[PDB]
This record gives structure tokens, sequence and C-alpha cells, in this order.
């Protein structure tokens, strides 16, 4: 039995009520059932419905299902970019998506903000050129991210572009103007509380119609996760190939613990949580803060500088049932990465803090 | 609780030993564990490892993991297709994915044969310039095989061309020659008994280069799905991305139970079970042979014609917690498909039988 509690952040603690819910989709034969069988369109249209009331989105808007956020990071490069993209890139995450236009033989314009920093948007202009614009809400390598407000001023620097933002590890934290943007993306292994293995790809009009339109002039768009092949499959409840159905079922179950609570109960217990352990990192004699620009600092996955190794922070943190994420990459000697999910509670963040305060000070 | 069984040809009954499997899963967090970590690396070379001595794989063949099958046709093509492939097409997923080669904008050749027949190797030539080959051993749509012996044959066709065989809906079935094929692809919701949700493609050297090959030649292969972006995790017993961690875990632990069984007594297994359905199919007065050359009829996936209704047949075994699938597409209404995979027991099928005897005959 694995009692520790895991501030990791992605994969990341289960949303406590996921081994319930899997115990019921063994007894039900979930991972049974045919992918085309009306009991699977029920499956299918609760995880859909749900994340439309959860995130409120709107009659334009449609949710689609894939296998990771990285294959969604190919998919919009795929179906929606004929020639150029644009893309803030201030970490590991955003330089990938970055990346991928280019080995897809995209061009990409880049805005880059170093390591540990974020944007100003009144600074920022976007090519006319550019067809999308790529942003990150939360950078998980180095704790950024880049608010609502701030997102909000892309959409007239380029009015005919397609804003996709990925919100992989902090949705349903921010609360988008939906009509602001045109997409939003992320996967089940953050801030959903789910084993990996199901991406998750809103998208709207605006998006879907571009994909027709490089398809009509004669471009390759895709094969089974095209944008067509999967909104056609979609308004039948159901996906081109066989799925996830195990995770769209655990989905279905925790948005609807989730919908209990309400989207904005759950920001109000992510900002409670992130309080207390930003308390601690204001006066702590080891910890800093790993973003400067408090206003840039992200709610969900918490990064401090830290003069401790993280393994021996964790090596502390052990007989007490409990871990903290190491620093990206390069920083995982100089950084921890502290998760704060809707799977974790006040009581396990508060038992953390006190645990950080007396053994590390 | 679903106390039903299913004959239903993917998804379909798990693994008998999944559910255990599966608490276990959830006892060590193994839907927390960080994909970067060591214990992760653990489960994973478990699965690797398990399949290379389960399959036999010789020591230029690598295992990779991916969402879906049909990714793998996907990525096959991306890879390893710089123009001109060539497909035997004998039913609706041999088709699907000759298809796919044209929407990614290649030319494929394509060696037809009706549906619910299959391929006489002796009146078969290849095109030189195609620069792979795509046999199906198992037609899970028509309930055709492409015995190892006929696949066998194709190598000397055109020696250059990489070979790829859908196993699907067969493996661990056929026992391949790795010799005279190139690469082989399932997904684990058919014979491996798992929840949908992993593809796994085993592939050789020669594809490996293929793909290096045209990467040099500055053509896109990819993004996170190229093979040398998955080799190189592979090596270091990884994915490029988060991956689904529970069915690398699940796909171990059952082919560990496998192997404890061996290969071959599944095979005997599979054998037995199919003798005492088309034992059955020989005298019926309802059911006959979906596929008339007998040496041509599936051993995981019988397909037999029928002249009562599926869902007429699924009503009356209803009441005996068993139920079996109709027919693909076009033939819903007369034919019925049989699974007979390692997760059916010999008495689930003796039980079946003996229902069909009784209340249809």
């Amino acid at each position: 039995m694995n009692n520790k509690i895991y501030f990791t952040p992605g994969p990341s603690e289960l949303y406590p009520t996921v081994r319930q819910h899997m115990i019921t989709a063994l007894d039900e034969k979930i991972g049974v059932i045919s992918h085309r069988s009306k009991k699977f369109e029920e499956v299918y249209k609760t995880a859909s419905d749900n994340l439309k009331t959860l995130l409120e989105l709107p009659s334009n808007y449609e949710v689609l299902f894939l296998a990771s956020a990285t294959e969604i990071w190919e998919r919009i490069i795929q179906n929606c970019v004929e020639k150029k993209s644009f893309h803030c890139v201030n970490g590991s995450f955003s330089k990938r998506f970055y990346e991928f236009a280019g080995e897809l033989g995209r061009e990409a314009y880049k805005e880059e903000a170093a390591f540990g920093k974020g944007f100003y948007p009144a600074d920022i202009t976007v090519p006319a050129d550019a067809e999308i614009i790529c942003l990150t809400h939360n950078e998980t390598s180095s704790g950024v991210s880049m608010p609502v407000e701030d997102i909000n001023t892309f959409r007239d620097k380029n009015k005919d572009a397609l804003i996709f933002v990925d919100a992989v590890s902090s949705l349903p934290y921010p609360k988008f103007d939906w009509t602001k943007i045109d997409s939003v993306f992320f996967s089940v292994q953050k801030c959903f509380g789910l084993p990996a293995g199901l991406g998750v790809w809103i998208l709207n009009d605006r998006v879907i119609e571009k994909s027709k339109a490089l398809l009509a002039k004669r471009k390759s768009i895709g094969t089974y996760h095209t944008i067509p092949s999967m909104l056609e499959k979609a308004r039948v409840n159901q996906t081109p190939e066989t799925p996830n159905a195990m995770n769209i079922f655990l989905l279905g179950k925790v948005t609807g613990d989730m919908l209990q609570i309400s989207a904005d109960g759950i920001r109000k217990q992510t900002e409670e949580k992130a309080a207390l352990i930003n308390t601690y990192i204001e006066s702590s004699k080891v910890f800093s803060f790993g973003v400067e620009d408090a206003k840039l600092r992200s709610m969900t996955t918490i990064v401090a500088n830290t003069t401790m190794l993280p393994g021996e922070i964790n090596k502390i943190l052990e007989p007490f049932d409990m871990a903290v994420g190491a620093g990206y990459g390069s920083k995982k000697e100089t950084q921890i990465r502290i998760a704060n999910f809707p799977a974790h509670s006040l009581e396990q963040v508060h038992k953390l803090v006190q645990t950080l305060k007396e053994k590390i000070g």
C-alpha cells in the first residue's frame, strides 16, 4: 500500500473519488463494452456535457478526445497551419510546442521570455501573416502563468489568427473568456486528477472552419485525427478509433464530483491552498519564489527556489508520507515544484506546510 | 454488477486477472508516479521485456508504445513511406489502412479480395517501387486470416520493401518468422484482454533505418511519435509524452500471466475453443461459415453467417449472461462474430456452444 501523498505536477495524486469510480468501472465492465455501443455513447456524453457545464462553454465550441496534450500540439499544427504560427515561449513545454511547428515544416514566430519570467502584452505585437497564436496559460517547467486578462489582449493584435491556449497544468483554475480565444486544451493527469492516457481539445467554429479550408485546398490535414474526422464521430458521441474508455468514464465521474463543488468553489479552494504555501515561502529561510513577478506566479504549480537539495527535502518528507516535485530539467537541484491541484485537500497542504516549517524552516 | 460474458471482437472480456491487477495498480499508485521515475522505468521494462519473451523477438527488433493501432497505421506511413505503399485489402480494417496512405498524400497499390475472401500468394506480385507491404493477419470485419505461411511468401516478391503485419485481433496466436517480415502491431483490447488505450508497434532495424533515411532527406516524419523520438525514449524505458501507464502496467502483469501458460500453450487453448465452435457450425441449422476457404478462417474472431438476427440471438443469450458480436457494418444482420481470445475460457466457450445448440440449433 503506497501511502505517500504526491505534490508532483503531473502525473499527480488522483482525485479522491477515483478509487471508488474505478471499482465501478470494473463492476460495470466499462473496459469491455463496445466503443460503438449505446452504453459507451452515454459515457462519452456524460464526460463531454460535464466539461461544457463545468467550463461554461458556449454553443460554438466542441469537445474532442485525443490520447495526450502532446498529440494535441501536433494536431493543432496539422489541422490549422498552412505556413506560419506564432508562439509565446518561456519554458520547456512552450518551447517544445514551438519546435513542433518547424518539425512539421512550418515557419514559426517566437516571442520569448527567459526561464522564470513571463510576458507583458503591451510590449508584444503579432505579425499579420501568423495564422495561429499559441499561448501557455501555465508553463509547468518554470511555474509562470499568463493570466486570463493578459491572454485577452491577443485577440486584437491579430484578429484573424486562431488563438490556442495550453492549460494542461491549470484547467479548471483559469476562467476563460471564450469569445477572446478560439481553443484550449489539456490532458487529464494534472488538475483533473486522473491517470494519464487522455487529452482534451476544446475548440470553436473558427478552428473547425480553418481545418476544412486547408483540406479543401487539397492539403493533407491528417487521417484519423483530422478535425472533421473527430467531429463527425463526436456528433454521435464516439471517437474515430477505439479510445481510452476507462479515462472517459473516470473523467465524467470526476467532473460530476467537481460540479457538486462548482468551478468557482474549486478556484477558491485552489487559492486558499496557494495562500498557505506562499505565506510560508514569504518567510522561509530555505525557500524563495522561483518567479519574481507575483502577478505571474502559478496558482496550480508553485515553483520555489531552494537552498536545500530537493532530494534531501523529500528524504525528510518521506516518513511523513509526502513528496514534492523537483525542479524541471537543469533546475532539478535548485528548485522544487509543489502541485496544488483539486486532488490535494486543504488538510493535506496544511500538513505539508507545517512539516516543511518544522523540519526545513 | 455486470455479469455478462462478452464474446465480442474488441473491446472484449478482460483477461481474468485484470481485476486484481488493477487493484494492485490503485494500491501502488501507478497512476500517480512520474513517467520519468525509476519505478515507471521498471513498469515499462516489464511490459517490454515480457513481450520480447512471449513473442520470441530477436535482438534486431524493438517494442514501442503508442495510443492505438489506428495511430500506428498513420505513423507507419509517416515514418516509412516517401511515395508508395502496397496493401492487401479484403475488409474494412485493411481498407482503412490503405486509405490512410492517400489521405497522407502517398500513392498506394492495392491487391484486393472480396469481403469474406482471402489471398492466394502464388497469384500476387508486388511492384518494385512499393516501399512497404501492408498485410493484415486477421481482418476482423470478415473473419479472414492470412496464415504465417502465406505471409512468408512476400519477402521474396520485393526484397527491399518493409513488411508490416496488422495482428491487432490475433496476436499472440500467430507465430511469426521474424526474419521474413519487418514489423507487427496490435492494440491491447483484443487478445491481450485489456481495456482500450494502448497500441504496440514491434519493428526492426530496417524499419528504423528507413525512418532515419527519410528524415535525412529533409522530409518531416513527424514530431513526438517519429521512430527516432520514440526509440530514444524506449532506450531509457520511457515514452516521449506522458503515456497510459495503467495499461503499460496491466500489460506487463497479463503478459506475465501468459508466460506462465506459454505462448504455445495459449495457442493450443485457442485451437481447442475454436474446434468446439466450428464443430457446432458444421452441423448447425442456423449458422454456417462466413468464410468458405477453411484454411483462411480466423481462429480468434470466428465469423458465421446466420439465418437469425444477431439481436434475436443475443436476446436469447442474455438470460444466460453471454453475448456475441454482430456482423460488421452492412453484415450486422446476416452474420455473427464470436471472439475467441485468451480471456475466454474453455468452460465459457463450452457454455456458449451448449446454449446455442439448445436454444438456436
